[PDB]
């Protein structure tokens, strides 16, 4: 849907109204709260339990977030399996479109 | 060390007095091949989860995160807190990679 990083960055604003958003570090969550998105969760530091403890009962889908590298995918399909295995709604759909364009890191949007 | 081998060979022996810090279980599978087990990996634990696992049993922490920019911001992250805590912290086998230009702990 999205045609460039500006309306994919207000879709995910507005989707983050409705769910949570998952990133590995606080320099990403840095980068997304320039952008007024503040409803995100860094996983750096924290156990993937705690992320699961942390939305129980408050949060049905999670948008994950993470960078397009390898360290990024490992952890993308670690959470993506836990979460899913947990009854959380997994959005890969942001991180998917991305894909198409040259960025990696989601710092990169600062 | 004179070069990998030998960082390898001093690696294993200093891994027998101190315990070594990874981010990710690759990087400890890797070291692994090496018969470098004595070795925690970051990634899926609070670095407060590291500190207590340590305590008591380890006085000297040997860090090991990769050179990129991911990399380097954990292991000042981790040099700050084990330092804080008590712990003595070894850059030395680290900084013989940034040398090497070896940035991935499982480029090894």
């Amino acid at each position: 849907e999205p045609r460039n990083l500006s309306e994919w960055i207000k879709e995910l604003k507005k989707a983050s109204r409705e769910a949570v958003i998952l990133v590995e570090g606080k320099n990403d969550k840095k980068a997304l709260s320039k952008f007024s998105i503040k409803n995100v969760i860094d996983l750096s530091g924290k156990r993937y339990a705690d992320v699961v403890d942390m939305l129980e009962g408050k949060w049905e889908k999670v948008i994950l977030l993470f960078d397009l590298d390898t360290h990024g995918e490992r952890i993308n399909q670690k959470m993506k399996e836990l979460l899913s295995s947990q009854g959380f709604l997994v959005d890969e759909n942001f991180r998917n479109f991305l894909k198409k364009w040259n960025i990696i890191h989601i710092e990169e949007i600062n």
